[PDB]
């Protein structure tokens, strides 16, 4: 059932050949027999798919090598678990990373189809929801580019979050049902689910400790290859679906019990049904969990069946075939949501390996590395310890137990600390008692991290200050990045061509190879071309608006863009204060010189955040008046961009000028789209936090619009007392535009619409808006004389773009791999010709 | 969005090249591809699924060829209405029909790989359930063998019925998950969903009756390429799937109604989740009714747009464009299960169409051809008004004006004959209204035929006289038929091999050329080949026997098989007391001469159906006796084949020597399995009813082992007294046998078990088994004796096989072509290379 025969079976001739003759082949195969369509009844939508799964055989060849070649050379692996992953599109970025792009067009305009129309039908990948996920998915593509053997690890959400409407003017969510045409990406293992348990008792027998009467949830795994940059490098994203044991009863439907009959069915299912589901309410709360265990209990199986299946892997040689386990596997954690990969791994080994609780212990610290992204100590992810008692029985006596070993030890440095034990236990006993988390993750980890270096800093020594001082050589910093792939050749071929054309292409792998572009400071026939690159991109994105909001969009205007969630600290309301005002500016009297905007604000609101969405209804309700006002015209357009993610990202950012990153000082960590704007050529208008920080000690402070209170300001506020009264009337324009939007100018209909908006943004403030109000107001006027003069505006541009390139994922990458992982990065092209 | 350019769509290229270098290439793009797998790491299943979608390329390739053909003559097309299609496996029987098995079995073989193994790998689609399904099967078959544009329309069960499973000796069914792994033969149509209404109330307008309030169920097709023989002519099977037009609720998620988000999912989805669902309740009941509305609807909808889109069709030219419709469309409704396709068309063409109820009743006559498989008046489908009044409202008015329109006809002719009219309404006046579903199909059909002679006769006269009087010439008869593809070429390629060998290949498409074998009927060399080809089919089925039964099995032994549904009225019980009586006799005194038989029975019992479920227990237990007995030997071995199905059917058919028929007489209309048999090369021992009066005719009953009380004989009996205390007395064989189960011989735990099984025989019998029990012992010793002499065997064997030319499914199509849908069959050959 082998023989030399057997080696027939191989890609060695289908694999390579990649000429326009080929893919015409390979889109007509895919389009008449994959599809079973003919080009008399196939639709656009099946004319998209032939052209995915012909890339996809490309793809898929590559993973195959990749593959094989892992487990020839048997590397140490890095597995990455996130509960989230923004994948977006992933067609145009494949072809890209593959060298596809120039064939598949010819290819295709060969078969008479527009390309570009193709492109469109793709769906966002709902399978993440923010920075978190979009940092995740950078990171995917980045370890492929660097030759690493990483693997992201997930759930596949069968609706994502949701996708956001906006119809009159207020948000809608609607369920992001991606899948309903399905995912010609992915590739499903029924052959291959992994069972995972829930609730249950504990039994200590003669033969060890037994978790039994529990509640079994299949979890199968999908597949989706993620290309590295012309490396031939493909690596694998395994995403897990629930699925019930047994998801159709007989017995049930003979009786008439239809519900009973598909019972298990919906209970496992709802697991992988949404991200972030409301937990609001236990039911809510205990389904996190369950997704969060979820993850963690698969994941953890398919890593333990791999590695004992690896080359050097298991025996006796081997001793214990786990002693060289952390030499062979290393396990991000993105956050605390998968901090429960540490019970659990101790559970595997202890309970089912029979390993020793401090051999196994000591494997485990090893193995998991953790990356903390919130600062802020008060939204420290804990759970009650009686949801976990019953949930998962056997994973609280362990969480106990590693913390019994962890507290012993404090004493056994601080015996008469007293304060300190329960400063540093991983439970917090008082009126319910919870479980902290993060420190579970640090004492479960040898490395923790921060994604700046301030954040990095805070972390270290002002939060876990009792934990670094223990051990300071645990916490480090790596600061976030950006793939310069889909967020610059992919998103704007323009200006990755002017880059190239002038410093050539090893920018695209080196990013810090932008300096380069500084020996071209004083060149103004290239800020000719580098200006002129970013009003083709405005073109097509002013046609974007037209068509799909219906608003005449000044093609000279600026471009003031702001998108990012829908929150209270995140401002943007700042920005609709400044917006009414350079309204109420045009309404002063024409004839004055206002240089012409395009004020863009996008993001999605929480569904029980009412702030949120009141500052959505307001934005809109402001853009409705300024945007119909005869008087105004092509000088203010203001536009609220409905359901925003990252194909939209893409097509935005390319044709932004103005980056509005003006969220208050001290609650921002860091900042990835401030990162993708600057490299895409535009300017940064921003408080001194977060991302802006970093970014202004690589191009300089002088180059960007820094505004409003520092870090030390604000808490210097918070002290004597914010009372927004003042500045009200303080300030003349300020008075005119929170009147108006009191007394209704912007709600007619219903004038005391933005009553809540008002009385909290007084007596109920907490990142105070007006504090930073008229320091905003002309932080953007300096934006403005700037923007009046081309040369000026773009030579501070090129500086940006010139200062950006270490804000690549790249350098984050080998930073984790040299420090953390101790994995080793590689140039050398995966042969699929061997 | 079209040019001459989009001409490069095509398969031109792609079609037609089928060596064994091409079939190893398509093979490996789909292992590595399709299936994102190596040599490294795939399974069997994945070889398979490979061979599968290799084949399946090809099958797709004709599918194309053959539906652009049928797009550009615009042939009338045949619309298969059944509620049950028993297809089987698919691979095997493709390459047969598309000449594919020589160069795969060579390409597989090079791949170092088992093709027998593969093949073992496929489920059998759980999608029918007895004869009733296997007819339309080989409908579709020979439908496309001989040229007709023809199309399988039912519901694709999630589910199927149930598989059968002997665990104690009883018999548990288990859910027939066949889907488990996926259906690389099917393709589902996402972007084509038919919506399908159910409740809600009618509503008279101005402009017309509407049907409002509804609750809408969404119909997601799934097509199945059919393969005719050698002909390059592929059809189309297409079933539909139950869907909920949102099968999530996000608004329900968000509040943890986790079961009501979902809950429009579950109730869409029982449509079709299993085939024949339990109906002793109204729950149970009305989802048989939706499951009935469910297919019409759908399919329904389907042929009215594809006659719209027809070439000829579609406009003013054409008046009204239906007025072709009937000479454009023929839909053939198998059985009474989709008689509610009969007032929707109606219900399309009047409400939704706006045509005349006059004309659109003249158009939908000439569509509908009715199917009776029953011949009993008492299992005629009826449905109560109440159930159809509260589901289908707009339905039950049309049912009431087209049965007003059926009576005031009748008055028309009857004027006095008060009692024609209730005796010939489609409704029921009593203690609960019910609708007569065969009525509604006669009077909504143009044609009504039977299976056999005889039914289609008492169908006509008896059941069915006062509407044949009425207008003679609509009932006709169709003996059915079966496919010498599947149940020759297929299943038995040495029988098939050694006929072609003598009279060439023509019979396989022209079956009555078999009568040409008896110019070999004095040959004594060819009855050596002959026996040869059923020793070989039998030392094959043993090895089946021996793995999976663990029962040494006699190669020389007879093999007397009875494979059909557990049921009182097929008997198997009588069997059964042979098989006891054969038993008794060698615990007589060994020594005596006893031919060695295997006595193979098998079926499936309805769930709710207790006496069938104690006669498989009463088998089970004889065998287990009989084959552990020291004494028997390889003398007598009894085995109940465990899930008797298509696939099976074709492992023990070809394996068989004597075919038990021995159902009651005056129980059975046809009889699809007795031809099977006979054409295979086995003797058929049965009463003369049903099939075996017509195999009779063509063979010479005296070929055939005809036994027991004919239909006059029983109808005799039950007008005196059938009083079986007697027989048992009288008989002394009998008394031994029935006196060891009712003592509890065979069941020494337990000997009251059969308890149940004797006071039925006894006091409550209806089939008569003991009456003819004398009558068939005696019967089955002249098989013995004849069975002793080779020659005598082989010489009627042939007059079998060279007799069974008539019993193939294209000379029935021929007929249903012919005289119901005005169809003229074709022997041309689909080019694809055009
Ligand atoms: N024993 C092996 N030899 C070579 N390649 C392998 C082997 N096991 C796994 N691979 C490769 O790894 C891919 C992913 O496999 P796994 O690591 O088992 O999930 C497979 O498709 C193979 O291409
Ligand atoms: N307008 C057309 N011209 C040619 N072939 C057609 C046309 N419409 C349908 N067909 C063929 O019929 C197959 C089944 O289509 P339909 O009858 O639309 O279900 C399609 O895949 C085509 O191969
Ligand atoms: C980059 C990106 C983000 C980044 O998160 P912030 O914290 O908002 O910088 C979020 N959403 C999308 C669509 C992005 O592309
Ligand atoms: C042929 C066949 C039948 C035919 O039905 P009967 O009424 O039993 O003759 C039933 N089941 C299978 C598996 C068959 O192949
Ligand atoms: O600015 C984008 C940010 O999104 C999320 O908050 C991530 O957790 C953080 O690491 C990232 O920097
Ligand atoms: O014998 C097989 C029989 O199976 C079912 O009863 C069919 O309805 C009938 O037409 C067929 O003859």
């Amino acid at each position: 059932t082998d023989q030399e025969k057997r080696r027939q079976i191989s890609i060695r001739g289908i694999v390579g050949v990649e000429n326009v003759a080929e893919l015409k082949k390979s889109f007509n195969r895919h389009l008449h027999f994959t599809l079973v369509k003919d080009r008399n009844v196939a639709t656009t939508r099946d004319y998209y798919f032939a052209l995915a799964h012909t890339v996809r055989d490309h793809l898929v060849g590559r993973w195959i090598r990749t593959q094989q070649h892992y487990y020839d050379k048997c590397p140490k692996r890095v597995y990455y678990l996130s509960l989230e992953f923004y994948m977006g599109r992933t067609l145009q970025n494949t072809m890209i990373n593959l060298g596809l792009q120039n064939a598949c067009d010819e290819a295709i305009y060969q078969l008479g189809l527009d390309i570009e129309e193709l492109e469109e039908i793709e769906e966002d990948a709902g399978l993440g929801n923010g920075g978190l996920g979009r940092l995740a998915a950078c990171f995917l593509d980045s370890m492929a580019t660097l030759g690493l053997a990483a693997y992201g690890y997930g759930i596949r959400y069968e609706y994502g979050i949701f996708n956001q409407k906006i119809r009159d003017g207020w948000q809608v969510e609607e369920a992001d049902d991606w899948l309903r045409y399905g995912n010609p990406w992915e590739k499903s293992r029924p052959e291959f689910m992994l069972p995972v348990h829930f609730y249950g008792k504990v039994e200590h027998t003669n033969t060890g400790t037994k978790w039994i009467d529990t509640q079994v949830v299949l979890a199968l795994p999908y597949d989706t290859p993620v290309p590295g940059y012309m490396n031939n490098t493909v690596n694998t994203m395994r995403l897990w679906s629930a699925r019930a044991p047994n998801d159709f009863n007989l017995r049930d439907f003979n009786v008439g019990d239809y519900i009973q009959a598909v019972l298990d069915r919906n209970l496992a299912e709802n697991i992988s049904r949404v991200l972030y589901p409301n937990d609001n309410f236990f039911e809510g709360k205990e389904l996190r969990l369950k997704q969060e265990y979820f993850v963690v209990a698969a994941t953890l199986q398919d890593i333990i069946r791999r590695f004992k299946a690896s080359k050097f892997g298991s025996t006796r040689g081997a001793g214990t075939v786990f002693d060289a386990f952390p030499d062979q596997v290393a396990i991000q954690l993105n956050d605390t949501h998968p901090a429960l990969a540490i019970p659990e791994l101790m559970r595997i080994f202890v309970d089912i390996e029979k390993l020793p609780w401090s051999k196994a212990w000591e494997l485990t610290q090893k193995t998991f590395a953790y990356t903390n992204h919130t600062v802020l100590p008060e939204a420290l992810e804990r759970w009650p310890v009686d949801l976990v008692e019953k949930l998962l029985p056997r994973h609280l006596e362990i969480i106990y137990e590693i913390n019994q070993k962890h507290l012993d030890r404090i004493v056994a440095l601080f015996p008469k600390d007293v304060d300190r034990l329960r400063r540093m236990s991983l439970i917090e006993e008082e009126g319910s008692k919870r479980i902290n988390m993060a420190h579970l993750c640090i004492v479960g980890s040898h490395a923790v991290n921060g994604v700046a270096k301030i954040h990095s800093d805070i972390v270290k020594t002002k939060v876990f200050k009792d934990f670094s001082e223990l051990e300071p050589d645990k916490f480090q910093n790596k600061t976030n990045g950006i793939t310069p792939r889909r967020w610059l050749l992919l998103c704007n071929p323009g200006l990755a061509e002017l880059i190239a054309e002038k410093i050539g292409e090893d920018y695209v792998k080196d990013l810090s190879q932008l300096t380069k572009l500084h020996s071209f400071l004083g060149d103004d026939v290239f800020l000719r071309e580098l200006a002129k690159v970013k009003q083709e991109n405005k073109l097509k994105f002013s046609q974007f608006l037209e068509t799909e909001y219906k608003v005449k969009i000044n093609p000279s205007s600026m471009f003031d863009v702001q998108v990012k969630r829908i929150h209270e600290y995140k401002r943007q309301l700042l920005n609709c204060l400044h917006v009414i005002t350079m309204y109420n500016r045009i309404k002063k009297d024409p004839k004055k010189l206002f240089v012409p905007r395009t004020v863009i604000i996008g993001g999605k609101a929480a569904p029980g955040y009412h702030m949120a969405k009141m500052i959505i209804k307001l934005i809109t309700s402001v853009a409705d008046v300024v945007n119909n006002d005869p008087m105004v015209g092509s000088k203010l357009k203001v536009i609220f961009l409905e359901n925003y993610r990252v194909s939209l990202a893409e097509k935005v950012i390319p044709a932004t000028d103005l980056s509005e990153q003006i969220s208050t000082a001290g609650t921002e960590a860091s900042g990835t789209g401030n990162m993708k704007f600057m490299l895409n050529g535009a300017l940064t208008i921003g408080t001194m936090d977060g991302a802006n920080v970093e970014m202004a000690e690589e191009a300089g402070e002088e180059n960007l619009f820094i505004f409003g209170m520092r870090i030390d300001d604000v808490a210097a506020l918070d002290k004597k007392g914010y009372e927004a009264k003042e500045y009200y009337e303080a300030l003349p324009e300020l008075k005119l535009v929170i009147d108006q939007i009191d007394n209704g100018f912007f709600s007619p209909k219903q004038p005391d619409l933005f009553k809540d908006i008002i009385n909290m943004l007084f007596y109920h403030d907490r990142f105070k808006v007006f504090a930073d109000y008229e320091a905003y107001v002309k932080c953007q006027d300096k934006v403005s004389q700037l923007y009046m003069n081309p040369k000026a505006w773009n030579t501070m541009v090129l500086k940006n773009i010139a200062a950006s390139g270490k804000f690549s994922s790249d350098r984050t990458i080998k930073e984790y791999a040299q420090n953390i992982w101790n994995v080793e990065p590689s140039d050398l092209k995966i042969s699929l010709s061997n």
